[PDB]
């Protein structure tokens, strides 16, 4: 019993954490097989951020530029490209601690752990959600980027988001491991703004489920709704709009408590419509939408890696 | 910027976490140098969990009895001894992975991290408090005792929690390394029941100078008030009493913010008072009593570990 926004394990992700230097900027990298990765604006002075053309910027780096350290251990750069907004060093070294790996581009909605290092030292893990509009809010300071968001499923780890920017409003914005932004947004430092922060609905759906199959039933009543219906009011309240697609993915956390869908939707329209009362669910006196149905079952049901 | 519920890397300790099983029971077991702790009631029954005599039960008990498994490797048991609630078993083969370490008891109001394991093998990551009622709120299931919670301090885990029962409320209650529960708890399966959950005001303090670090600031006002006038207020709220070694604690965040700790204690006041009429801070709609003064410098300075 309980229910916790839990992290998956940080161990073999903390393996693959540099630390790269290049000029007077440090960030992070993530070393994995004979490659670091980190990103490009490693280049950028403070003055080069307003409006860089990393092209021009890169001329005039040679490997010898990159200083890569594993710990007290460096590590000798063989060659470098950039790919999008990251930057590829190849050393000379394969990293003994590198796990089984996959680089995934997460759809918005979706959640992952964040490892946030400085200085290639891990400092604490936290799990994240891709925010619908392709915003993270984490928690991150000077010298963190370049650290990881992941998932992982037994023995693999899935990475996919690398730290780049934080936004004047204090939200967090990044890449892939191929170095895609996920959104509109870009490494230099101007006016970009987040969008609408919409409510991940069927996430919020899991949530009550997890909180059904922890005891915190109050929110349960005698209604039900149907899709357009329960869009409406999703409309409204600036929740992204429930799909039958998301309906199937509920399935099994509806059979397992024998409450059906869309009477959850019903529960959770009240909820929009007339507030918590004072009241909590899982601890939280606000609708959670950072936990998948997945990791509903996942937590729910004990799964382990490693 | 960004402040969330952080918890330790958990590589140092995914590298101790083994596999118990005795007869029919399964758990896991911390494996530190050749020895590997774990919760005594590996060795009974469910049938004996209602008045077990854990004395008697052991007589019945031999090393070969205790299967110990890291990873795919079975650990050879040379020696077994009770201390208090936990076992200890004597292994000879020393753990490689053994981080510098030290066992902690630690103060109701103190934070950790729980690395939450079943099978030997790890689950997630996520950050508890020892509450003032000596229970946790975590997030077990069947199989996660002798999970244990941890600090680390640069290199050094400080492991202060290990995972015995959860209690009919749904709440979690365990012990120190030595075996030692926290609180009146026992490791039987009996009436049990929890006292008073009162909040951490100490932490809460410091959660709003971290929301206030972090731009989230419509919560001060033009008050201030006095150790004894706030405390009338916290026991109305059921908040532990406000001390002056709690106002010292709080004098780094003080000295950053420029806020003194007896006018963020009028800012609570107003808050318990009057509710947060909908508003979030940090985006919690509550007060968060589960990050100490510790916690919120280390977050909002970048501190690293290995
Ligand atoms: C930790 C001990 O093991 C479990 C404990 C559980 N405690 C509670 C609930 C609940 N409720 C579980 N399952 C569950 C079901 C369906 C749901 F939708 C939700 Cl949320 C939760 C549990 C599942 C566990 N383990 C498994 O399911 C293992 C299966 C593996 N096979 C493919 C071979
Ligand atoms: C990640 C990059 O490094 C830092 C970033 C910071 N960003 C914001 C704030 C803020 N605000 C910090 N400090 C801080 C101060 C006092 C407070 F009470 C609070 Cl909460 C926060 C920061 C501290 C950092 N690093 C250090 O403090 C290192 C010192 C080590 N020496 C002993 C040698």
């Amino acid at each position: 019993s309980g229910f916790r926004k839990m992290a998956f394990p940080s161990g073999k992700v903390e393996g693959c954490m540099v630390q790269v230097t290049c000029g007077t900027t440090t960030l992070n990298g993530l070393w994995l097989d004979d490659v670091v990765y980190c990103p490009r604006h490693v280049i950028c002075t403070s003055e080069d951020m307003l409006n860089p053309n990393y092209e021009d910027l890169l001329i005039r780096k040679s490997n010898h530029n990159f200083l890569v350290q594993a710990g007290n251990v460096q590590l000798r750069v063989i060659g470098h490209s950039m790919q999008n907004c990251v930057l590829k060093l190849k050393v000379d070294t394969a990293n003994p601690k590198t796990p089984k790996y996959k680089f995934v581009r997460i759809q918005p909605g979706q959640t992952f752990s964040v490892l946030a290092c400085y200085n290639g030292s891990p400092s604490g893990v936290y799990q994240c959600a891709m925010r619908p509009n392709f915003t993270i809010k984490g928690s991150f300071l000077n010298g963190s980027c370049g650290s990881v968001g992941f998932n992982i499923d037994y023995d693999c780890v899935s990475f996919c988001y690398m730290h780049h920017m934080e936004l004047p409003t204090g939200v967090h914005a990044g890449t892939d491991l191929e170095g895609n932004f996920y959104g509109p947004f870009v490494d230099r430092q101007t006016a970009q703004a987040a969008g609408t922060d919409t409510t991940i609905t069927v996430n919020v759906l899991a949530w009550l489920y997890a909180a059904v199959i922890n005891g915190d039933r109050w929110f349960l009543n005698r209604f039900t709704t149907t899709l357009n219906d329960f869009n409406l009011v999703a409309m409204k309240y600036n929740y992204e709009p429930l799909t039958q697609d998301h309906v199937d993915i509920l399935g099994p956390l509806s059979a397992q408590t024998g409450i059906a869908v869309l009477d959850m939707c019903a529960s959770l329209k009240e909820l929009l419509q007339n507030g918590m009362n004072g009241r909590t669910i899982l601890g939280s006196a606000l609708l959670e939408d950072e936990f998948t149905p997945f990791d509903v079952v996942r937590q729910c049901s004990g799964v382990t890696f490693q």
